[PDB]
């Protein structure tokens, strides 16, 4: 798979500014592994809740 990481759909970012929020969330609120606040070459974060990252 060429991805392993679903975006926590929408996701107020106001936070968005270390672990926790999207971590915690993530590893219950969509039975995810782990999760963070990631961007792209635009400069857009967002809650990131990963599948398969350790």
């Amino acid at each position: 798979q060429d991805k392993c990481k679903k975006v926590y759909e929408n996701y107020p970012v106001s936070k968005c500014q270390l672990a926790n929020q999207c971590n915690y969330d993530c590893k219950l609120d969509k039975h995810a592994r782990s999760g963070e606040c990631f961007y792209d070459e635009k400069r857009n974060l967002q809650c990131i809740c990963d599948y398969c990252e350790y």
